[PDB]
């Protein structure tokens, strides 16, 4: 703001704000048992497999 | 008023008011970088310009 005193007129400043990002990390863990992998692969004809 | 009672009567009365103006002034800085003008008005003849 322009004034009308006495003082010194101050100049306007200009801030540079310097930010940054912060990281996080999210996991979640999954077991699968071995029963499981071994008859995903496996040959199945009949109507019980 | 004209009265009945009778103390003195009044003449016709009148008042001239004076008024003025009251100035004022009012600055506001405005500060240039010299690195900034500098740059300014000379021709730019490269793609960095």
């Amino acid at each position: 703001i322009a004034h009308g005193d006495g003082r010194r007129p101050n100049k306007q400043r200009q801030y540079i704000v310097m930010k940054a990002c912060n990281k996080h990390h999210i996991g979640a863990e999954i077991e699968l048992a071995a029963a499981d992998i071994e008859l995903l692969f496996a040959e199945k004809e009949t109507p019980l497999d």
